């Protein structure tokens, strides 16, 4: 995917029921990729909770796409994480392949009409600061 | 979990493609790392002893890496010798396959491809018993 | 040129390479080193094209030589590729096609065939291959 | 893979003259290149070891260079351009590289008079020139 395409849409289970990516057009949504044996990811899951709470009331929402081999591993991730965002779960792997993943975590910034801003590899205390401005920048300012 | 088949894998290696398969024979340590998992700082010059020490008996230290960031692998190897097989990951798809739970991981494997252990983390402590299961493997 | 390219598996950045994933796409398969002073030209240039082109099927595959891929990460950490890449530091896709000098790419048709073989890098270069990529478009 | 100490393979390979054998070189100390037209760093690398040659022939030292172009034809074009005062070798089919486990282009190994490796080099830059000429020194005693 390039920026401007649009992300592939997506039904996964979540841990209330399904989730859509195509649920949240209107809201610029941070969309993560993840799982509980990777390091980063538990950097990465403060801050996300972070911008959902400062963000949330501006329509965005941060959508954390797990790949664990077991969903019952990545519930012991959040039994010990707290993650106030949509979580979906994707065990077969199916939706990193379509938006092209080739790190982890990778996080994709998507705006309001539903298309690629950004593609974000890996994850470190200084990506904190310019992934924010592109979340409020994406957000109308 | 002891006794299953060990999952078969080709991935990027420094100099062609890295496959478990091709290890049949060998006891394999097949450890899973990154430059982000600190106690691989400890792990290293340690599998660099163990290879060379049991390396005429048959054994092989293949480490998948798991940056997502490769340049941070390479960094982390240019101050971090590794005296044995390194192979690439990025993407993730061996620890998915393994069902690696935390960092960094180890599985110590039979000659005939099956696992004898998983090992989850490293600390001094570990590595007396780690080198006795190897022994004992060989 | 008609031949057919070869196929290989080398490894990449992110996984395994194989020409033969390419197919149905025009192809510009390039063999380039650190070492390799054209190169440094030659990528922002692969670069223009391959986003130039890519809508209409152009991939570029830029086979690296380098003997020491330290080298590499370090010329790709300075020289961005917008394209696949893959490495052969072993040097088996350069005997396979015969590559007789350095840098030296193969346009490759749809057919994975072989339209061209080009040896060098220089700027009077570039509007000629740009033209037989079009053409090959 | 090879390990200092151990047996260098050994090969019977066509050469300008005749046949080379690395067997026929036991006694000497022996600078076993592996290089192609193709590579740059072996237009570097082979004026010095014609030096390397000339310097320490004396004292029963010999540069081995196994060339691997797909063609010896190419290979021909390449000494007719570049001269090489010392035992060259052509293996088109490239089987010997395979047996010393050679991971770049061009690779190296020092061996000594009892045909084990003493070194494996790869690659080739004018740094390297310094440390290679005091590995041949010490290997001629």
């Amino acid at each position: 995917l390039d920026k401007g395409d649009k992300a592939p849409d997506f039904a996964l289970p979540g841990k209330t029921g399904v989730v859509k990516l195509s649920d949240k057009t209107g809201s610029v949504v941070y969309l993560d990729f993840w799982a509980s044996w990777c390091g980063p990811c538990r950097q990465s899951f403060p801050w996300m909770n972070q911008m959902q709470a400062k963000y949330k009331a501006k329509g965005f929402q941060v959508v954390a796409v797990n790949l664990d081999a077991k969903t019952g591993d990545a519930m012991k991730f959040l039994a010990q994480v707290p993650a106030e965002f949509t979580v979906a779960f994707d065990p077969k792997g199916q939706t990193p392949r379509l938006y092209g993943v080739k790190g982890m975590p990778t996080s994709f910034l998507i705006d309001r009409n539903g298309k690629v801003l950004l593609q974000h590899v890996g994850f470190r205390p200084a990506d904190k600061e310019a992934l924010e401005q592109q979340i409020l920048a994406a957000l109308g300012g």
